[PDB]
């Protein structure tokens, strides 16, 4: 529209109206011209000693836009609204705009280097609707909205693996090359501005409470069960039985079980590092996967565990979410020691969800006879079965929301093992580039010009989400947990800024307070 | 109404229309004042050497309906017209009536105990249709409607556990008491009846049907597969093949697979008791699951498996539903052998499901070298697979209906291991309790009155449900097996009051007589 | 209508609707025959030797229905729920319902207590509607509905205390008898109910939140004042002056000041026990107020002060509200120590209102020369002034509600000492009592008849209340406090029943958790 006129005010708030809430968050962006407006085969090989390091990939002149994680629509304040009233919650739709772009010309002299606008320099942006590019957002990736509204963030740089031969960086006759500039997109000088919007598909509701029954024990602890358990064999070989008795949780039967578990190991925070083995390398003796020949880490394992067992000091490390208290470079090499960071615990769903680090249970290994006794042996391992019941993943105000279902044409019970909402057709990728001007060229040449005059972009964007949420029903008499700002003399101002400008958080923030009966 | 007036008739029948029964039962009931109207903390530690028995839960003053069993609706003639002629059932609606109500006032003096009617008490009657209470109703256990007419019975107490701190009998921050006067509920004095309606959701058919056919056996017995088979490798190396011939089932390509699998231990009834080992504590050596850091029995294990082998003695017991022939008495610990008991065998189901005491099968173990044969292992435990398929446990005239699905959010092929109907929304739990009534207080007290008036009442209870059937559809020549009312030389007739007036019991029914091609 | 009729239903339970929530309670109440039909000049004298304890009154055969205290309409949860997010409520409007009532007639003969209803005997029951009658529910006094549901209540019996002369036992020319049959009331029978509605004055929203600003550092930290203060006088006694600084707020001009103070004495709680004085009586030392030629301790001293400092173990104790953590025995005169009780702290309103065991401040004594230096001396009891601002007292879970304004025709803001509404028409008093039962008399008398046969009623009560919110309306970042289940190592659910059915209760539940800059 004009260079002199606005084309988007600044929109960051929550509106709670029943069962709705729209959140909306704006950020000011910064995007560098990546690659130098040029694609690069990028690939690597063994690596660290494990050729599961090794890819095939382009990385790209674009940068895109990520707005998976809870804290980049969410408020703290408002997350504690939400985790201490309602016992689910799912997104509805999303509204998209990018506006007021500013293109910087930037020229280095001898040691002089001058910023200056160009006003007629535009920018690129397009939505891949289709899903016709490989989908990168949904990964636990840096580069989303910063949690913190007046903090300014560069958009990070589109890239892809695709197929590499026998775990190294060669390519297959399969790998394909994708051109994002084979895609129509929309170019925006300085008084243009873009739009998106997009509505989620039917999913299910995330649960935000807590069972407060066990799985093994909801019969009614003061009746027994009409039926009776084999407990033994007379001195003649003859079977014996007894009923089941009231409250005699060990013996009832059951009805239903708990959900598929894969032991991990399990190692004590600090108060009992002590107890610890010393001086262990853990990728030796980590769970890990084989796909096409090498061997990779699945952290943090399939849903239906607790990583923890509320009360205890030992968890279950390969099946829990570790986030950093702060922003880290990138990077970083350096060994950190749980003080700096924030670990996740699942122990809310130990009534229903077994425990990581302890063996599944017990199952006959023989035939018994009047010469063989009856053997039993544990197993470590054990996938779904039918009448079993779990709990999902809990989901952080640090963490992911959504993760796009691999198309392969089947699957089983979609739900990504980082925890969140499983995709079909997740919010399309965003991408957006600095739109190539060339520097002075004099003469003709069949050879595509390399010379380039250094730009970056930046401008605002703003995110609007829909939640439906589900209302708590209890009617449970005696008072709830809730998630509560305490502190014992406190130093500074959790989910504040501190004297140095920077934005602390010391807590990850769950979603399971409230309870429900099973 | 009033207290000449009978607020209700008695309603037994069954009414078969097509595809559709509507069976009706009229009982009577009597209540206790259970705790003496208070609410009770229960709790237990380890009790047999076993912490999975501890628990903390609450005894109510109420009193619950509980319809949760196949003969509380079902006469035997009409079971037996069920099995005999359908594939399949299921429920569709339920009316539920209590009238006739009468409170009696009991008084102990010197040696003395009279009882008198009290006709302005009240009686305080509820459903729980939002499913807020812990849902006590299906899990096995003793107090639905009595299986004879005849038979006047006591409602169960009310009670549940909620949870409980380390595998001990103290309550965690999230332990809910929920107080069940926090509900609205109808006061009913001698005139007053209470009624309730019903609807299930959509739930599949049970199958009433037995294979006819094996799975392993589906292919034409005249005709060669166009398939081959690896067989073995040359004096060279070289792998070889051979045609998958007509009729050798053993070597066929197979397109299905069966169900899921853990095995599970064996032993003979009395004709193979010899055979047994001698002298067996089955709790060391019996299938557990662990849980919160305790290990619970898990009978009757999961679906898809058969516990004896059409033909043979020996039965995988922690497999099998065990009922007792007659009702037995609250909290007896005498040790029963078969002769007093009713093993249910789900041998029908052998053609598709796999025996639960034997190996599931074998697998390879290693990688076959030039030096290195190749070597395989057998399992003992083995979960779903992509297109398996197996056959639900059967349901019995004396077991359960319906089972609640446990509320988590994920769940896998919701059947309960016990049989019946899966429900996210079941029959409401209906509660009912004697209304206080304060004895002589003479002066004031903020502290709540003690004293009350010992009362009982009773009514009567009707059960009004409607089944949707499945008729049978076979082309089958030959006759087929009907359960049918074979004894030799009886000496009483079963499913009759014996000389004592003793309702007589012999045989558990399945429904599982007719049979189908696969 | 009818002796086998019920005249009413059960009704408790919460309906949370926007900005409205109504709560239902019932309860079952038990009602004697207090004084044996008769009114009764009740009297007392000088009581532990203070003449403020003398009185004159009547005792008069009614009982009456208290529903002035907030456990009697919340639940602990509900009660959460409110406090956790809200920024104040109001009672809206009120209806009760007395119904199910039944007469027993009691006959004791040698050694023998026998009970029967009595069918045709009436009680009476009428509400002071036009507050003729002394109003005495709004006083802190036991007989209330009790908190937990379940529990059975008798009735309190209605006295009160009208003028007595020279602080003694005996009336004036003044006093004024009151005889409640001088009422039209209505008369139930078994099978009759009597129903009440009643709606309350606007009335201004309890200020559920604490403020998380101080009253005397409103300015900008960061600019100064363009006020001078004097600051001292030169060697020749010249005045001199200096800016106030940005952030010194010692110094800086305030527009507002705190309400009004009395200081009261300050205790140690148990930690800081050793520190006070030991072996001292109270009562010599408390702050008193003189009327009518006597002395009266005036707990909880008036609004506008805080009982205890953040972060410190002293209480004024006298500006303190303090509850028994159970209920108690009529006429108790144990001497409980501080485990027994429920202390409430006023610390949260401390940014605003003064500290009641410190002295309120300091002003100049006398006139300045150039021979006498300036005096300052503090002040233990101010006022209220123009221009001042304070909190009044919260409201606790198991607190008042209510209290009746005093018609005088002067008052001054118009809030009861104990919390809660101030009420010019507050829900009218309910009297109930059993109608009299002459025994067998049978000759003529001009004597009023004294033979009656003993009787007392029971029935049940129920309260309906709506209530009306006040949205929060935050912009808070950071995450608040909230009332939260937290206890570590629990042996006993708190707002539960025990082991032995009672109802235990360990924390006096305020209503300021939520946080609003000034």
């Amino acid at each position: 529209d004009g260079v002199g006129n606005a084309s988007g005010d600044w929109h960051c708030d929550s509106t709670w109206m029943g069962d709705r809430v729209v959140t909306k968050s704006t950020r000011t962006w910064v995007l560098p011209s990546y690659n130098n407006h040029q694609y690069r085969e990028i690939k690597s090989g063994s690596v660290d000693g494990s050729n599961a390091n090794a890819y095939f990939g382009y990385s790209t002149p674009w940068g895109y836009f990520d707005f998976n994680r809870f804290h980049s629509h969410w408020s703290p304040r408002d997350w504690q609204r939400l985790i201490n009233n309602y016992w689910g919650f799912r997104p509805r739709s999303l509204r998209v705009k990018i506006f007021n772009i500013q293109v910087k010309e930037v020229t280095v002299q001898d040691s002089t280097t001058t910023i200056a606008n160009n006003l007629t320099s535009t920018v690129q942006v397009f939505t891949d609707d289709d899903y016709q590019l490989p989908y990168v957002v949904g990964n636990g990736t840096e580069g989303c909205l910063p949690a913190f509204p007046p903090q300014v963030f560069t958009l990070p740089q589109y890239g892809y693996a695709t197929l590499n031969r026998d775990n190294g960086d060669n390519p297959t006759e399969r790998s394909s090359f994708f051109c994002l500039e084979y895609f129509p997109s929309k170019m925006l000088r300085t008084g243009n501005n873009f739009e998106f919007t997009y509505s989620f598909e039917e999913v299910p509701f995330h649960c935000s409470f807590a069972p407060s029954q066990n799985l093994f024990k909801l019969a009614n602890p003061l009746v027994d069960q009409y039926l009776y358990r084999f407990v033994s064999t007379s001195a003649t070989g003859a079977i014996q039985f007894q009923k089941n008795l009231a409250g005699r949780y060990a013996n009832t039967y059951k009805n239903w079980f708990p959900g598929p578990m894969g032991r991990t190991q399990g190692w004590n925070t600090s108060s009992g590092s002590s107890t610890n083995r010393v001086s262990v390398n853990n990728f030796s003796v980590s769970n890990r996967m084989n796909l096409e020949g090498a061997s990779y880490q699945v952290n943090p394992q399939p849903n239906g565990m607790t990583n923890t067992l509320q009360g205890s000091n030992r968890y279950a490390l390969e099946n829990t979410m570790i986030f950093n208290a702060q922003n880290a470079t990138p990077g970083t090499t350096s060994v950190y020691p749980e003080d700096n960071l924030l670990l996740t615990s699942e122990s809310e769903t130990q009534p229903v969800n077994r425990v990581a680090y302890n063996t599944g249970g017990q199952m006959a290994t023989n035939a018994q006879n009047a010469t063989t006794a009856p053997t039993v042996g544990t197993y470590n391992l054990q996938e779904v079965l039918p009448g079993s019941v779990w709990m999902e993943r809990d989901v952080y105000l640090q963490g992911p929301i959504w993760a796009k279902i691999p198309e392969t044409g089947a699957h089983f019970h979609p739900s990504p093992a980082m925890g969140g909402f499983g995709l079909k057709h997740p919010p399309p990728m965003m991408l957006i580039k600095n739109t190539p001007v060339p520097g002075n060229i004099t003469s003709f040449s069949d050879v595509p010009v390399s010379s380039f005059i250094t730009q970056y972009s930046t401008g605002q964007v703003t995110v609007e989400m829909e939640w439906e949420l589900k209302k708590e029903n209890s009617k449970r008499w005696n008072p709830e947990i809730q998630y509560t700002n305490n502190y014992n003399d406190p130093q500074f101002v959790d989910f504040a800024p501190d004297g140095s400008g920077e934005y602390r958080t010391t807590r990850a923030i769950g979603t399971r307070y409230l309870t429900r009966p099973l």
